[PDB]
């Protein structure tokens, strides 16, 4: 079966975060250095919540400037409603 052959070894699609992103994920309670992309997104959400980087009045707005997270994103701020910067950063910082 060619569909099985294709997907064997590629059904979970684990990634290894680059060291600066791994440090963010650990800060959010993550353990180890291999994750699903879904786990990476969970821990990034949790990081923003526990470091209080979001605007209490406009909770979709993240103010990441002067945080390691803003360094990785290359941004002072972003909206979760317009997450192009997060896509860019994860493409660059998640290995295989
Ligand atoms: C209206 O207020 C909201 C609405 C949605 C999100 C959100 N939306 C989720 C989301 C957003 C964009 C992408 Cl590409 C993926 C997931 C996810 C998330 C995951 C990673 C990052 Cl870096 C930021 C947010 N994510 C969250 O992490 N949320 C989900 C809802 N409530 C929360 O406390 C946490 C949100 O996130 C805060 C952390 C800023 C706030």
């Amino acid at each position: 079966d060619l569909e099985n052959l294709y997907f064997q070894g590629s059904q979970i699609n684990q990634v290894r975060p680059k060291l600066p992103l791994l440090k963010i994920l650990h800060a959010a309670g993550a353990q180890g250095e291999m994750f699903t992309v879904k786990e990476v997104m969970h821990y990034l959400g949790q990081y923003i919540m526990v470091k209080q980087l979001y605007d209490q009045q406009e909770q979709h707005m993240v103010y990441c400037g002067g945080d390691l997270l803003g360094e990785l994103l290359g941004r002072q701020s972003f909206s979760v409603k317009d997450p192009s910067p997060l896509y860019d950063m994860l493409r660059k910082n998640l290995v295989t």
